[PDB]
């Protein structure tokens, strides 16, 4: 089955029986582990899945490198790579002071231009302790990307967590990116990268997952969800499930959509199959059909394959 | 590849902007040329386009002959052929009583079985004259296909007009058609198909026609009619043209649905390149977003292509 055939059958079906019935198609497809998988056989999907064009540093902690990607239509390319300085504790970063580079996927939410001449032509920060570091409660705060200093001074083999690269190539990456966000990978030792097999689980569980939590089927929702869950406000698996019992037999009528969604591996101390996936959810909810709750908001998922399962461990 | 990126495209939208953005992609599909074009190639195309099941009869006057088949997903299945007893006038049905089997195509309307034994097991009733015949001014009733006598006399060489085949072979179509209207198109020396440019030319026409109609485009609507266009009920082009200033003027908000879209290649004295187009329709206007009128109908157009532009000559 493939892409020409379903696009005939959406046809078929909006000719034969209208609009109402190719919605239920394509949600069919969204919720389908093989449509998928036929999508993303030609695609660069080791560094994760990504709808629209974003940018993509990667850090080998051990060593040390920074690697700078540019990703469109899931493809890769290669903008340069360099050596790094990275900080001396290897491992996890947990604790503020226990000076290690964090292990794991970050965000890159803005540029640093009037720094002391040690942080060189600019700073990228990093959201390091991400939702998974807040959660697992690890503390710590301003780990960056930068620069080399000004001065031309090299008095240090290592930062106290920060990853500096040379100044030209920094204002080179900076000149690609013109103000995007970046994601930012870091691993220790070895990466693993994700399979076009977990990339196509964990979307078609995405879609599942947002379709049972749409017509209110609370036992196929609640499947999802890991029994050692954890809300984005630290609400637990027990409090959780109660909670959702309720809200679910409301039988409110809701509409949900997902769009921007990138799902990417999860570098973590325990090699468990972690992945961080992140969208832009539209959601609408009736009350005898009067409209009675909107939001558009950005989700954020940490999700575990295990035991060939797809399981929600955090979500905000 | 292009159906892959198509897809897509579809899928990306449908998540993005919804249900309502997906079915204005489709119908821009649907009013183009190049899909009809890929959408018709290997289909069986010499009798038109037949968007469901439908069955036919090709009669030939000067053979004489009367062919009929079965037409799904537009590939014909001839079910059978044989020589058939025709008027004795060559040319044009215009009058009562003027002995001409008609030439163009006709709807087989109803069947009759309790009839006089001259006419055989059964009759299947032609709707001459139709909505051409009748804006041609054509008159007379009656032009069935039917039987030979039940006595077992065949003296007569000719008909008045009706289509006369042997009595078994007329049972067996009537068995396949189990109370289903069918088509008839009867032409005289030779039939002029319809190509594949023709159909895709008159399917994308069809549909861009309706969009400016339910879009309130005055202009684009417009230009789809020929200076010669007569309405059903007489109305011609000058007041058809004053009158949907007026309606279009109102920027009513409507919604237009064509299903069971058949077109077919109309032959004529003059070899013109005329066709028969005939649909459902379900149609709806608003005012201030409540619905002020509602109807479900089946139109009728009477098309012709000259200098490789298509127009409409004729509605119901």
């Amino acid at each position: 089955l493939n892409a020409s055939d379903r696009l005939l059958e959406i046809m078929r079906l909006y000719q034969k029986q209208g609009l109402e019935m190719v919605g239920q198609k394509l949600d069919s497809y969204l919720a389908d582990k093989s449509f998928w998988a036929e999508e993303l056989q030609n695609k660069d999907t080791d560094f994760g899945y990504y709808q629209n064009k974003q940018f993509l540093f990667v850090a080998n902690k051990s060593k040390p490198s920074l690697e700078f990607y540019e990703i469109e239509n899931n493809m890769l390319k290669k903008i340069n790579s360099s050596k790094a300085l990275v900080g001396s504790k290897k491992g996890d970063k947990t604790l503020e002071g226990d000076l290690a580079t964090p292990i794991g996927v970050y965000r890159i939410t803005q540029k640093l231009e009037r720094l002391d001449q040690y942080y060189g032509v600019l700073a990228f920060v990093t959201n390091y302790p991400n939702l998974y570091d807040t959660l697992k409660k690890r503390t710590g705060h301003g780990i960056w990307v930068h620069g080399m200093p000004l001065n031309g001074d090299r008095n240090e083999l290592n930062t106290k967590g920060c990853i500096a690269i040379e100044n030209p190539l920094l204002s080179s990456y900076d000149k690609v990116l013109k103000g995007e966000k970046a994601f930012l990978i870091t691993y220790e030792d070895k990466f693993f990268p994700s399979t076009k097999e977990e990339l196509s689980m964990i979307l078609s569980s995405l879609f599942q997952w947002k379709e049972a939590w749409a017509r209110g089927d609370f036992e196929r929702y609640m499947r999802f969800y890991n029994p050692n869950f954890t809300r984005y406000d630290g609400m637990k698996f027990n409090a959780f499930k109660e909670y959702k019992k309720r809200v679910f037999a409301k039988n409110e009528k809701k509409n949900i959509a997902f769009s921007s969604i990138n799902v990417i591996p999860y570098p973590n101390s325990q090699n468990k199959r972690l992945f961080y996936v992140v969208f832009d959810q539209d959601y609408k909810a009736y009350q005898h059909n009067k409209l009675s709750y909107s939001s558009n908001s950005q989700k954020e998922l940490y999700i575990e394959i295990e035991n060939n399962q797809v399981s929600i461990i955090m979500e905000k």
